[PDB]
């Protein structure tokens, strides 16, 4: 439809947004709930306490990514400029 | 056929989006599925309760990469732009 | 629909500015809150102590991507020069 | 035949795709199986639950890479502009 | 209303400081709050300490990127040159 | 009987994709590796079970490098444009 | 108004001054921090002599940073050249 | 004598393929050789049981390599294009 | 008001001497001064020679980057070209 | 002789495959042979039995660098093109 | 005064060398004194000894960034061809 | 006296297969050696065993930069083209 | 006054010889120092005998950095060329 | 004299060769003369049998280095083509 | 009295050869020192063992250094172009 350099710019920066943006949650993500699990096996009777803790800490890792998400989808079809 | 800047960003995009957006998610079920299988060997007893909690920390991950793919397959099947 | 280098530089930043900006975030949120449930795992009745210290931890480390997304905000609705 | 600047990007692409894209799963998925070794070593009564929660592991990581090869194979057989 | 050399460096700049600005104090942030609930598990009763002397710390680490974020603020609200 | 942009890129994309995409497979095939010979040292008894999850394994990761493979030699051997 | 060579690399020196400039702090600080809280649960008592020692650290990694917020401002505000 | 950006691409490409493919293998093979050698020093008896694991393992890293040659030889010696 | 090749130079030389010349006494300030709480907290009796220490430490690792500092400010203020 | 294009990529992809391709190798024939002969300080009466292992494994790596090796030498003594 | 390709250069080259002459000093300044406290921590009777033999480290450290120093000066102060 | 394209790229091509080549190698031997160097200290009896299998394994380390050498050799003193 | 490429490289190299010449001797005069001092708090005795084997090190890694340093000068002072 | 392409190559290759060719002998040097001087504390006894046995090793990693001087000096005093 | 391409690259090439040519050789003699004065602090009886072992480690690092060094000074005071 149409092709100009905000264009191209755009489908870049949409997926830098959350490719990039899975990097550090992703990791994040594994470590927390590899200490999770770990912690279950150690004490059990724990696991409702520790799930509550972990599910919290994810839903505030995985904010950080769909903030990226938010960007692309914005860029995508809500794009101010083109 | 259509060749343009934009045609050819959008192709780019769609592959740094699904590429990059697996480093992160890809390290991190790692380090929690090996925590998991670690903690069952530990305790065999406790193996529906690390199960379910790997299982909830999976989707989380999982689903930063699927973002990744969700802009990957607008760019390819929903373009807003060519 | 206006395209010029800084209609481009502008998207291009909005998604560094979010993308980069969760990496050191993502990271420490994880390191944290495996910590977190480390610790619940070891003292139980430390839940609550635990948690209270965990979320104004995680809530610091947010906005520090929050930052990053209140720029691209800024520069795809409220951009100061296109 | 056809050679422009987007069938030259996509094949670019398809390879960028599957090649950074197994980079996260492939050493994830060496991580949770060296550890469902070890456990197996260490309890080998669980190893019927310490290969069933690896199974689902290595399914989860291996769906990451996959998404990269779906676009490897849009981009070469359902390319949608060129 | 206004597109040249020095409206796109400046939109690239504001998103270059913060995201930049955000990756050791997020890093940092993790180390140090992770340590404080693991300092909590294992000695309850200086809950309040710990908590005080991490909160001092986060203030520190948070104004790093702060910095980052108001040069960004200046760049796009109060741009001294255009 | 042929050379222009896009069998460049083909020739390129080709071995990128094998190239790359068995850095980290090739890691991830060590470590499990490894730990499966350090455990049937541990516990020689549990050769034949180790062995079957190892195998497993290997295939799992071995398959992320196959992708690559086949973009590979569907640039080479039945490509779509050139 | 003014754009120029000089009024772009300064916009982009400012960002820069700021975002390299707090990583070394940024992860000395929470390496300190972390160590003073894990003291302070190993010996309460100490935490007077902990806190002030810390709090003459972080002073003197801030300082770094702010060097670096001391130059941006100056380029923003005090510009010797634009 | 050919020369052009095909032939060009080709030998580079000839050259990653196999150099970079290399990389994640040979590191692999060191990692689960090492452990096998060790494996046999604290369990002689188990030799022949760690020399199988370890001789199927390294085959599996082989291949990996193997498919980097074989695009590389197959741009040398049946290249399609040029 | 000039804008030269070396005015531009100047600014940019100014943000990299201050912001790299961060990097290195960042992490270093944070790894002695993390020893030294560590150590007050082990022997509260040595804190005014543990203090003393770190304090001569610090203050070497500071000059560090305060040459950055002078670099930049003679740059900015004392310009022998521009 | 001749110069163009080909030839200079030629010489240049020779060095990168064996240069590129001596460094998994290299790193790993280290790590094993390493592991070798502390096993063998550690039970000397195996040292036939890892010595044999050892060499077996040493000769899967030296193999991927010979691959690098033989393009090389193909390109430079039977190159197909030039 | 004078702008050339040269004095943009020097300028330049002032600031790569007090900055990246500051890493490594930087870090290794930190690693000592680091050790040093922990050192008095444990034998607070060898504190003279101690800081004598850190003092002198400190020196010949400090002494390596003062050679990138007094190169900056030369380059802005007794400058050899501008 | 000639120079080309060629002549110049076959002479930093030299350098590389060399420079480059050394880097696995080196570190690889210097991992070995110390490990041989470590098993003596431990059982002296066991010398002419470690010594044996060390260099066995620095033969076939140091023979994967020779292979460089080899290729630097050609392109110095038996250039194909050149 | 002479401004060409090769004043304006000289003064590029000799930032580069004295700044990246600090890197590694910095790191490793931080090493060995550290390694001194946590030697004299083990044995105070030694205290002579580390002195001295710290300070012959210190020369040989202080020399590395002061080769760089020489080449500097010989650059700005007694320049060949220019 | 004489100036070209090629005599440009040739002194930037000459620095490249013994430059990156000293990085991997020089950290594996040190790392095999660490765990020497390690063991000599160890078992002083054993000191003529680990001084021979890093001998042999020190020669062989230096070796690789001196390929490098080799290619460096026939660049610079043998060169085949300028 | 002379500037051209080969000018300009041999001082560059001066430049990084000794300043590349320090990395290795300087953080080896630090690992290699630092264990030498841990080991006379262990066995403060075998210090002239250790000190006459880690004099030869030193001299043949410092000899990896000094090939750089006699190339940049070959660049410099016997150029065999320019
Ligand atoms: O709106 C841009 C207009 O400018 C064009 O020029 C060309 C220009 O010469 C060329 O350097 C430019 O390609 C270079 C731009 C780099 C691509 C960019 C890099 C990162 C961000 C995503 C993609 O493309 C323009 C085409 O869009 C054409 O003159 C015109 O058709 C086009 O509409
Ligand atoms: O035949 C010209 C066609 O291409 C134009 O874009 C031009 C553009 O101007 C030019 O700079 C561009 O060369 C720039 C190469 C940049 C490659 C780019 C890097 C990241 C993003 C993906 C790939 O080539 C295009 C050729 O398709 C127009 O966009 C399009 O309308 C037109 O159909
Ligand atoms: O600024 C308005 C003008 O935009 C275009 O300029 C563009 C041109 O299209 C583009 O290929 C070229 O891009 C060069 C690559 C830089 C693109 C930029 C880099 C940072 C991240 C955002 C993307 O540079 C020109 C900059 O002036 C065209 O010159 C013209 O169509 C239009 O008037
Ligand atoms: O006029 C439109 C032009 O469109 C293409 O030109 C292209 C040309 O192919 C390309 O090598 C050149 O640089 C293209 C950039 C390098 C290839 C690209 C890089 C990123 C990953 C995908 C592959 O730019 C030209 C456009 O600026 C056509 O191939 C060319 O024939 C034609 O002149
Ligand atoms: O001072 C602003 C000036 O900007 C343009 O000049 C520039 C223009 O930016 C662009 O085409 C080209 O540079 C564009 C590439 C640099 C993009 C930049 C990279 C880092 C910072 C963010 C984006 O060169 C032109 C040289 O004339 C216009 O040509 C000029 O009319 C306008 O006055
Ligand atoms: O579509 C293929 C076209 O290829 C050429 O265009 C291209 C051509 O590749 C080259 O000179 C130049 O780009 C060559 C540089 C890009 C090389 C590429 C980089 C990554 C992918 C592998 C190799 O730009 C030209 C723009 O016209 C020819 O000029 C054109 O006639 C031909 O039709
Ligand atoms: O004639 C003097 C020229 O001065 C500037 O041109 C500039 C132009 O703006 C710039 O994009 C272009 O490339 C400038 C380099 C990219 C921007 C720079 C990169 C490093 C960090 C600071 C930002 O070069 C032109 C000069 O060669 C003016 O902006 C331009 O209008 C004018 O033509
Ligand atoms: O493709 C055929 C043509 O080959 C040459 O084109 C070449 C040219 O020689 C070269 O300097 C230029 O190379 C540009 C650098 C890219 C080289 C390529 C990059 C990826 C790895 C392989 C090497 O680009 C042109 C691409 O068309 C010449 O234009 C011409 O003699 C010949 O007809
Ligand atoms: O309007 C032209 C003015 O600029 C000239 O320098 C020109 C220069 O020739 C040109 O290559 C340059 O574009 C080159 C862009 C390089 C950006 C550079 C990268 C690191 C150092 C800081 C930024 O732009 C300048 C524009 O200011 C002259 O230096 C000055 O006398 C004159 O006033
Ligand atoms: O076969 C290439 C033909 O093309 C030439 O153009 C020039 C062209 O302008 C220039 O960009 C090109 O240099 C740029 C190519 C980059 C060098 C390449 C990069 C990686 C792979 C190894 C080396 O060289 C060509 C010389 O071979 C000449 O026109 C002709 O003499 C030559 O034979
Ligand atoms: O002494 C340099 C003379 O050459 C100029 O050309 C321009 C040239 O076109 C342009 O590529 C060049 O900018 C490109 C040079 C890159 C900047 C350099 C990179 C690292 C070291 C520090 C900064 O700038 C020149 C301006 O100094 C002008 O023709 C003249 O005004 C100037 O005095
Ligand atoms: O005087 C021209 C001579 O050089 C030509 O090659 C040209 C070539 O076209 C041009 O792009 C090239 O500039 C390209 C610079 C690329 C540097 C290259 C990067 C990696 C490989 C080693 C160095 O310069 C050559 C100058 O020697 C021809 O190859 C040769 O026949 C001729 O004798
Ligand atoms: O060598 C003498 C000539 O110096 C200038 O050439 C310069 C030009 O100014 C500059 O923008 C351009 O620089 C290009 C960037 C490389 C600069 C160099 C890179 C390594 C570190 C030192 C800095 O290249 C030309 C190289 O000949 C001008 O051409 C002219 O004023 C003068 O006669
Ligand atoms: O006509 C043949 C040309 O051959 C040389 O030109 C050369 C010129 O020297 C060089 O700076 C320019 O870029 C050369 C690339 C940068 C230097 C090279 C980079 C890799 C490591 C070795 C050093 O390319 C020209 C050829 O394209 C001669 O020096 C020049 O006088 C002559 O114009
Ligand atoms: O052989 C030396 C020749 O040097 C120049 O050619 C060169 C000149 O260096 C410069 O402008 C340009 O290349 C300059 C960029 C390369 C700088 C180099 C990069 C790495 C090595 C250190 C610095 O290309 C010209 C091509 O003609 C002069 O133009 C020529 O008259 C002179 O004879």
């Amino acid at each position: 439809m149409e092709s100009n350099l905000t264009t191209a710019a755009s489908v870049i920066a949409a997926a830098l947004a959350v490719g990039i943006g899975s990097i550090g949650p992703g990791l994040g993500q594994g470590q927390a709930a590899g200490q999770a699990v770990e912690g279950i096996a150690r004490q059990p009777e724990a696991e409702g306490k520790i799930r509550g803790t972990l599910l919290l800490s994810l839903a505030f890792m995985e904010a950080l990514t769909i903030y990226g998400l938010v960007v692309a989808l914005v860029l995508l079809f809500a794009n101010p400029f083109v």
